């Protein structure tokens, strides 16, 4: 792992696995020879690691979920094993730029959002917490979607991600499983049977997740659907139906597309891993009864609900365990997370489709809610409509199962990932079931990586911190506390503004290569970049942007502080609205772009393709972070705190872990604005009209006016109907209801801007506050009051 | 030496598979062996490759649907001299060399002779020196695994890169679109094809290690991806531009003309001929010199496509005259026949064409009408001569005659043996081969000495090789001086030693395999192939039951014993090779249970044979059966493994069984039956299965009984469509070889009694075989054909 030696192993990869010389080898040849260089680097300790869960048994954590949205490995590999410097050194010895090495590798994008990224970062904290912690997921052939913009509007490209190989990925041909579909039942004398079924072979592929600094590698384990080996033509290219099911993965953020092939997909990741999970249980040297003690299932959301009722099947139709014994163990095996509480969001699958597919689930579906039911009709004998309440069936018409109850009987916790939401989540929406146990609802506020998304992704950053207080913070975020004490320290902030004024010439680079506009590099970095949502609001930023350039076409020569305004995000391919706003967005920044009176006074960019590895290079040249979902629709968020410890300001809403992000670094630190949860509460009942605010906003009104015109869409002057007839009458995220409250807020932060010794301390006072969104301590928390495991320090 | 070999196996097992000796599977060990073996080539392959490079010799491509490769691993430590330090190596780290070795899958890209052929011939041409390549399809399923369901062929998917492929090499920078439908425009720049869909071609690499003398060639392979520019449904439907390289069609000798055909034999001639241009252009070379730098096989005409496709970049995108582009591309162009049965003939319906790829049609028809053109100078009369020699069939359905296509756009069309060569020639084209004699040849097909007896027979090849040097193994002729041990008693029980091993170790696996149990003292009886009516395994299913039949009444009659194996894959849709099985596996049934008949004779059908199970028969049998009706097997390859290994032959004067006994001298196998000749008066006659039937009291009954359910109980007239084909349909003679069969049969018997003098035989067809060595066969490929030397 030295220099000399780093050299010689890239020589010898490029030479034997890539059969390549310097003459013919081609860039993607050596950023394979260096991913294998470092790869080796994984295998001592990887085997290790796993040998040392099998001897000392420790309790496992199984982190079960459709999700895992990863991003690139061969530097965050580095890192974590300390190899980076030298391999930085290696590489540039042998006359090649590492960065650009690095720049072929494709992102696993195995993910949406911050659902699948929450679970990727819960990754590495556990490893670097050194706990016994798998990740099971699917191994999609196609990730989230390439998007590409073509005349203003989004197009999706298929992430064939694998198209070239994965040297990070080890297949583990003797743990293939097979997962059964459809069929029938039979109740026969010797337990029923699940029989004629179709059958769909499960591959499992390994993938080392490195500890930061500590020997620990753990696994992340997919599955791989194949189609098992018992017109001749079209039979084996049938084969491919099967394999469809591991095929892609559904691009929706927040939102239920009930699908057969979705369902299909939920069956087998869950399938297969609850058959690998038991058969490693039955030949551990641990009955069944020490299962809960040994095992640990956590439920990414809904999605993996079937896990529930297939633990079920496994304990009493295959082990013959009673129904109450497997119920008891059942419940102390699973834990429930609960990401959202957008109505169009929730999964309720239809009883027809599961009766089809899996009719043996559903029968033990049937059973559990029927058990579920008698003990509500004990204690509450008067309550019908309790009992219609807490029911896991929908019987209103369409009959459907309600996966949400479901998971929250078949766990033994329930909890939501920021303070307000968990609150919600236990008061309002599950009231009738933390009324009944009260103990089970919880909360565990999300975090993120300081690995990936500190030192990673802002070397630069990291290293201020680290001459100022050492190493330490890695491992312990709330560490940061300690900058508290260069508050005063002028030399400091001025090496801080340092840092954000390099990340972000580095990124202007990156956007004038991209893009044709031309960076102010002294503007202020003014981003929103997530999923496109309405709930999102990037439609209220676009109205104020469209504002921003009304003033400056009214008072050319008015001081005004310049800005370098960037959003970007995907769009689910079916999400109209989201792909009306996409455009909306281009139309504007190409308005503004190109108008000789604003010039570098103000840019707009539309970030194309945002993932996360472009999610690590423009969040550390960002000065304005834009958190604004309408209070009580972003259930936690982390791409807020991912802009909080890179040295960004936040301007938001009082809505998931804002509040929190509030609390810890003080609420005059942040520019909050807008209306709160209650606010938004009273606003429904007295009935929202958005054409008040319309009339009553002068500035609002011209900017409605021109995009209702064709102001910004000549060509086309009634293109975005749609979104001004969803603004005036369909408006559930009450966009007008928060412009005012917004445009006064931005004010405000442009007049701090202009004050780079206030704003860098403000800067200061967030960075040194962001300790609590390590999700080392979100991990922690779930060790000890959910799974009951320890680490190993 | 051995210390470093399990270094590196030890180095693999830990980095490459991530295991370690107590969690290793076997799997992780054969893959662990692979690829410490696989190091070994990168040097050699960097190096031949750069060579050619360097010195630009003509370079040679074989063009073919089909490469029927089998196993790897063996045959890469023999060419390679490593076999001795590797078995070493695994032995002393305490592992079974030969239970790593069976884990590998066979690559069965190919159908049977057609795909061994390009197989032999790829390992000759790398022992030779030349500068060659193999191009074909990565199909993701290769010929269907076969299995047998209550005595019935039921086929599965050959899923063979389930597990990886450690011998393949993807060379990512090298895709190439390759286009489809779309529709031609005639402009004043200059015709274009517009609007087609795009299919991406893959090429992954695999090396072809020379035996012995450093050369490593290529052999590229192509797979189809989609390209990149309701969602989920488009991400899917990627799966049908995928589907062009996914499954290998399963027939052999045979035409289907379904489109997705259609599409694979354009995907690699598209891939194929762009990759060779840009190679061109990139050497150290206009394209006045390409044909003197590249030489171009067409397999059979699976590839004809490449003609036209070649004129297609010429003219519409080179922008070559034509006149110019037609002399280039019959100039690079050489075209090898291997079938004359008329339903093995390619011929495509021009509306298939047109709407996949009409450009080329346009491009066929200006080459037949230029084509036709001279015709009608050199025979103003002659109106029938134009239409049979067109590319164009117009009889109500118009189809394309690739085979003509081929024969106009090359300047050598070959055959691959005297006997069919010469019906290729004067016969089935005889009006082209009379306006150019010169442009026809033969060239009698081979098989690798390597594969096919130093692998496959290690006891046979050190037995040689202790009595006459290892000289042989590169210049095979060198068997004849076998000759000098004619006399020698010691030797030939040294002979029937080996034989005897290889029996006895693969009569270990015939019984862990089948229920039988098997004669040690018996006889082996094989007739391996893929199951057709021309094949006639029928006519040895005839003997079969005759025997039977003869056991049954004289049971105590002095009587050779016998183990009669036969083996093959039929073609999913071929109906009477379907029934053919049925009916040995039933007549097997009835005859390996008769208490009355017991060790004096048992069949078996031997399921799912392929590359290397051959490798494992052929050793060990001693009465091959080649009995094809003379005229119908262009060649054959099986026949001459079989000679190679010490087996005698029974056949027919049929392609190259010919040239066996020409050199073997033909008193040295068991020639009958039917000679092209006497098969020609027959059908002038007319044929008349029936009275051989009646003129046949053993015949008689042999058919009564299969007729009547004798063989069937339970269906008795199950096989009434096999009885419906021989006395109404038979257009192979089935029954008019019969009595010359079985009368030879008993002749093989009586030698086989005689132990001094059966080996003496063998002897003399292993000292003879030297001909069919393919190191033979390529260098007249080389030297009159392709134009080019070795190195
Ligand atoms: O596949 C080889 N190396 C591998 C090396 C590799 C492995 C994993 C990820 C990226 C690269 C290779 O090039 N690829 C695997 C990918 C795929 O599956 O498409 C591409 C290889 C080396 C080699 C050397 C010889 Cl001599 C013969 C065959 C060979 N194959
Ligand atoms: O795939 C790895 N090695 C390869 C080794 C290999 C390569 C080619 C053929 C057989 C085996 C592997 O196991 N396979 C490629 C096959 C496939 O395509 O499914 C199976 C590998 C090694 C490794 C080491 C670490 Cl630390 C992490 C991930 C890793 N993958
Ligand atoms: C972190 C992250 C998200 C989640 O961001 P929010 O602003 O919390 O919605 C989404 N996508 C990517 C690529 C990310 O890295
Ligand atoms: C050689 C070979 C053949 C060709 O056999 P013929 O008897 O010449 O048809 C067919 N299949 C396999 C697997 C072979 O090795
Ligand atoms: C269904 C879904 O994707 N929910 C998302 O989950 C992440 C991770 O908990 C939250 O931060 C985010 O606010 C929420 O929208
Ligand atoms: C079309 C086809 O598969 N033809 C086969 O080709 C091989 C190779 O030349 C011959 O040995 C054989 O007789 C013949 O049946
Ligand atoms: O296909 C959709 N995907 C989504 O993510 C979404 N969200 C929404 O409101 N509608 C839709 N539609
Ligand atoms: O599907 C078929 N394959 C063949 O190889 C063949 N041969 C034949 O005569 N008929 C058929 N059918």
């Amino acid at each position: 792992e030295n220099v000399a030696e780093l050299k010689k192993s890239f020589n010898r990869h490029l030479h034997f696995t890539l059969v390549k010389d310097r003459n013919v080898a081609t860039t993607r040849d050596y950023y394979f020879a260096l991913a294998h260089t470092v790869r080796d680097h994984l295998v001592g300790r990887w085997i290790r690691t796993q040998q040392h869960y099998y001897d000392k048994c420790p309790k496992r954590v199984y982190y079960l979920s459709l999700e895992f949205y990863m991003g690139r490995t061969l530097q965050n590999t580095m890192i974590n094993l300390g190899l980076q410097n030298a391999c930085d050194e290696a590489i540039y010895q042998l006359g090649l730029d590492i960065e650009e090495l690095e720049e072929i590798e494709e992102d696993a994008g195995l993910g949406n959002g911050g659902l699948g990224r929450l679970a990727a970062c819960f990754l590495d904290s556990m490893a670097t917490l050194g706990l016994a912690a798998y990740g099971y997921g699917i191994r999609y052939e196609y990730g989230i979607f390439n998007q590409k913009i073509r005349d203003g509007w989004q197009v999706e490209e298929a992430d064939d991600w694998l198209r070239y190989g994965n040297p990070w990925e080890k297949s583990r041909p003797e743990f293939m499983l097979p997962v059964h579909f459809y069929g029938k039942v039979e109740h026969t004398n010797t337990g029923t049977k699940w029989i004629d079924t179709q059958v769909v072979l499960a591959l499992p592929y390994d993938t080392p997740v490195p500890g930061y600094m500590n020997n620990t590698v753990n696994t992340m384990r997919l599955w791989s659907a194949r189609a098992p080996n018992d017109d001749y033509i079209q039979a084996v290219l049938d084969r491919n139906l099967a394999e469809n099911i591991s095929r892609v993965l559904y691009p929706n953020d927040n939102f239920f597309e009930g699908k057969e092939l979705r369902l299909k997909q939920e069956y087998f990741v869950v399938a297969a891993t609850l058959q690998d999970i038991i058969r490693r249980f039955k030949a551990s040297k641990f009955v069944f009864d020490a299962f809960p003690d040994q095992v640990a299932i956590q439920l990414n959301d809904t999605h993996p609900a079937l896990a529930i009722p297939e633990l079920m099947r496994i304990f009493v139709d295959i082990e013959k365990l009673p129904w109450s014994k497997a119920w008891e163990l059942t419940q102390k095996t699973f834990a429930y997370t609960n990401h959202t509480v957008l109505p169009e969001a929730l999964e309720r699958w239809p009883v027809d489709l599961v009766e089809k597919l899996l009719p043996r689930h559903l029968e033990i579906i049937y059973e559990i809610n029927q058990k579920h039911l008698d003990r509500i009709v004990a204690l509450f004998p008067k309550d019908v409509d309790r009992l219609r309440r807490m029911s896991l069936i929908e019987e209103e018409g369409s009959k459907r199962i309600n996966m949400a109850h479901l998971c929250i009987v078949g766990s033994h916790a329930v909890n939501g990932v920021a303070k307000i939401h968990s609150d919600i989540v236990k008061t309002k929406v599950f009231k009738d079931f933390s009324e009944l146990e009260p103990d089970k609802f919880q909360n565990k506020t999300n975090g993120i990586t300081p690995r990936r998304w500190l030192l990673l992704c802002n070397p630069g950053l990291a290293e201020l911190i680290a001459e100022k207080i050492g190493e330490d913070y890695v491992k312990d975020l709330s560490q940061l506390t300690k900058l508290h004490s260069f508050l005063g320290d002028d030399v400091f902030l001025r090496e801080l503004a340092k840092v954000k004024q390099e990340n972000k010439l580095k990124f202007s680079q990156f956007l004038e290569t991209e893009y044709k506009v031309k960076i102010n590099p002294s503007s202020m970095f003014d981003v929103q970049v997530k999923r496109i949502h309405e709930y999102k609001r990037q439609l209220l930023n676009c109205l104020h942007v469209i504002t921003m350039y009304n003033r400056i076409k009214k008072d050319p020569k008015k001081l005004f502080v310049p800005r370098t305004v960037i959003i970007g995000g995907k769009a689910a391919p079916g999400y109209h609205m989201a792909k009306m706003i996409i455009k909306l967005i281009t139309s504007v920044a190409d308005v503004v772009n190109n108008d000789p009176m604003v010039g570098s006074k103000l840019k707009v960019i539309f970030l194309e393709n945002y993932r996360v590895s472009l999610a690590e290079k423009v969040i550390p040249a960002t000065d304005l972070s834009e958190q604004i979902s309408t209070a009580g629709t972003e259930a936690s968020g982390t791409g807020n705190m991912k802009f909080m410890l890179n040295g960004a300001l936040t301007i938001g809403t009082m809505d998931g872990a804002n509040v929190e992000m509030a609390e810890e670094a003080g609420e005059e630190n942040l520019f909050i604005f807008g209306m709160r949860i209650d606010d938004v509460a009273a606003l429904d009942k007295k009935g929202y009209e958005a054409k008040e605010y319309y009339e009553a906003l002068p500035e609002l009104k011209l900017v409605i006016d021109q995009i209702d015109n064709g102001f910004f869409s000549p060509k086309q002057p009634d293109l975005f109907k749609d979104i001004i007839n969803m603004l005036f009458y369909h408006d559930r995220f009450k966009v007008f209801a928060d412009y005012e409250a917004y445009v006064k807020c931005q004010d405000k932060v442009s007049q701090l801007y202009m004050n780079p010794k206030a704003w860098n301390t403000m800067v200061l006072k967030n960075i040194a506050a962001s300790g609590k969104f390590s999700s080392d301590r979100t991990i922690k928390e779930y060790a000890q009051n959910i799974w009951n495991v320890e680490p190993s320090d």
